[PDB]
């Protein structure tokens, strides 16, 4: 039957609210993690930049 | 400190991964939903129709 | 050489920030048109309800 | 009188169907991007391993 009750179609909504919260969540989580992944490109890439540095004074 | 093992390095991308994968799992439920919502839209629309022609038709 | 520099690789993640917000943007935006189709589908609703019992009373 | 038509109400839900599709497109453009900066990052954590070695080789 297409028709929900009344409690079936608040229980729709509520469930479709949880949905897109739950999506703003885990774009927050994506958001986390790339931070992480970022900081750690930029300590790689001083730690890099050093040993270059290092390999060229001992040239 | 900043910097990642290659284990942790995997791993923080492989939660990422899955990050994204969940995104449109959601999405996808979202839509799940909204298809719900609608054919029970489509159906209570049908519904009321009938009854302002009945009501109408004993006018 | 074909690493990036510095200013390259601000660049890739800003250009992820902003992917990102532009997901959190459509999904609030998702949030608001939802809130107006409620409203509607309770106006169809409720509407279908009236004209039962309109046409009950005249029986 | 201020309910919308079967076309109204098609055009709403094809908006809000419209709107999810761009979210997934957002998302698998993100994964697109992604894809490339680990392989950047990659290039940078081994180039760092190199000179390391080729450091250590030198004394």
């Amino acid at each position: 039957d297409h028709r929900l009750t009344d409690r079936e179609w608040a229980e729709e909504w509520k469930h479709l609210d949880h949905l897109l919260n739950c999506i703003m969540d885990m774009v927050e989580k994506t958001r986390r993690s790339l931070t992480v992944l970022r900081r750690c490109q930029e300590a790689d890439r001083e730690e890099l930049n050093y040993w270059i540095r290092r390999y060229s004074d001992a040239e």
